[PDB]
């Protein structure tokens, strides 16, 4: 990597990435977590690099009438950047497709509502019911992983719900009350802990790993697994988990 | 890429290290030996990707370090390097010393550093008390990750730990003198949790620490990983690995 530039596709999903879309340029626009991850492997291993969105601002998944990607990975795909650098979800439909790097977080899903005193227990009693409405964020690894699951209940839920935006449209509708949002543990921890009047939904359920996504045949794996492995041991990960997350 | 698996014969390491592989030494021959968590994961792995496989033990019944001073490995690590095996089929701790001379596989397991502790009286609530004082003895397994992350840790007292402390040569070595007391024992989560399940007067010292993972060992260059990466992915997402854990890892406790 040595002189290298890299293409880092990207999104904005706190507390991992921090986009700004004004008074900045170029990589400074960028913060967080994995900011700080890419800032320290660039400084190691002497690269530059740049971070470039998908233009449908989505993190990607396979539409099974058109076979076809979408978001960061069909950029990766594209051959548009040469690594997903943010907590990109490991699964497999993705696998099928790109390789990961050495992961750096335990992750689940995980649901929340709002109001205390919520009378579900579980995601799917929601199918019995009409009081709350419910949904995930469109082409993002919560609504895959339900999509796929063994119980197709699960992509009941996904088909008969709202399709999100994203993160803040997410919030914005769980904040509106009556509404069960499914995601990710670590980001509904971190921006949800304010929210003291939204609570839990039955427990985390799936087992996942948050890694960066590499084409296949990448001439930079093998580096940036020994150097995520290195950040994971030194609790350099750990560190940055500490300063980024709230709180 | 264009080689996979299907009629392959894979030479396997392991070492009995319960629950993730049990090892019997008498009435049974070749696989049949072999049971436990990281045995039934091999199963399935075989039928769906269609090879036979063999387990071998190393000579030295090590896990495998990198010795400094020759700068040759030993234990399983050892063996996957010297094309004895193919693929190290085992809780098979990630870290930086052996990053440099092999890969992992998709990992199966987070797991941390413990320490425990048989004693009455004072007790001690974090490991590098342990240096001053002499209540206590310790010790850690002799070429197995525990060791080497202490060894490798920045803060040289760790070092200190495994230098000044007891040399053990394998986990019932370690359990036996832990449980003759005024011993503190550091190894890993998993393997403490499930082994002293029963030792009501065995207790930690401090909590867990340092972050790592079990994966399955590969030789750099292997034309195999990315077949057994998509497949422990496809356990971990199926529930597969979680059903294993509950399966072999003991539970209640008399205590
Ligand atoms: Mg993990």
């Amino acid at each position: 990597l040595i002189g290298r530039h890299l293409r880092l596709g990207s999104v904005e999903e706190q507390p991992f990435m921090f986009f700004a879309t004004e008074g900045c340029e170029g990589n400074d626009c960028w913060s967080g977590m994995v900011n700080d991850m890419v800032v320290k492997l660039s400084e190691d291993l002497g690269f530059t690099y740049e971070y470039i969105q998908p233009d449908d601002r989505k993190f990607g998944a396979l539409n099974k009438t058109t076979n076809e990607w979408n978001g960061m990975i069909r950029d990766l795909l594209d051959d548009k950047t040469d690594m997903i650098a943010i907590d990109l979800s490991t699964n497999s439909a993705r696998k099928s497709a790109i390789d990961y790097s050495f992961p750096f977080m335990d992750a689940g899903i995980k649901a929340v509502v709002k109001g205390e005193g919520t009378t579900l227990n579980q995601v799917l009693e929601l199918l019995d019911q009409d009081k709350y409405k419910w949904g995930v964020i469109g082409s993002k690894h919560p609504e895959t992983l339900l999509k796929t699951h063994r119980d197709s209940r699960y992509s009941r839920l996904v088909d008969e719900g709202v399709e999100l935006k994203d993160l803040n449209h997410a919030i914005e509708t769980l904040r509106g009350g009556l509404f069960v949002f499914i995601d990710e543990g670590p980001v509904l921890a971190h921006n949800l802990i304010s929210d003291c009047d939204v609570f839990s939904v039955g427990e985390e359920f799936q087992s996942f790993e948050y890694a960066f996504g590499l084409p296949k045949d990448s001439p930079y794996k093998s580096l940036i697994d020994s150097h995520l492995l290195k950040f994971r041991e030194e609790g350099f990960i750990d560190i940055l988990w500490e300063k980024w997350s709230s709180g």
